[PDB]
């Protein structure tokens, strides 16, 4: 077995409606809706599947649970330049610009939330 990469992973939340405008709004990725009422949040060639509480399909995870995720997206888009956009949304910032180790090299990260609790790090390689 030969894993490539990651192709999409589920966030559990307590308001989809909430989830899809902070994701499209703030990170600029396109909400569709899949097998009739399935909602996912699209972005280069992955994509999140949503589960509201209350409405989780399944097989899902054993303890299901809104604000738990921790993710690191890389941006294309000068890593200042998204400081500002995160500022003018008006999005708190947890962690200013700050150096971290991404999968490949050093990174510089900017830390967010989204509306369920979820650690947001958004990163431009060194």
């Amino acid at each position: 077995m030969i894993i490539d990469r990651i192709d999409h992973l589920v966030l559990t939340v307590s308001d989809i409606s909430t989830t899809i405008r902070f994701y499209e709004e703030v990170l600029g990725f396109s909400a569709v809706t899949f097998k009739q009422n399935r909602k996912a949040l699209i972005f280069g060639a992955q994509k999140i599947n949503l589960h509201q509480q209350e409405m989780e399909f399944e097989p899902k995870a054993s303890r299901p649970t809104p604000g738990s995720a921790d993710l690191c997206f890389i941006t294309s888009t000068p890593i200042n330049d998204v400081v500002s956009e995160i500022l003018q949304a008006g999005i708190s910032i947890v962690e200013g610009p700050v150096e971290r180790t991404g999968a490949t090299g050093e990174i510089m990260s900017i830390y967010i939330r989204d509306p369920d609790g979820n650690l947001i790090e958004i990163s431009q390689y060194v």
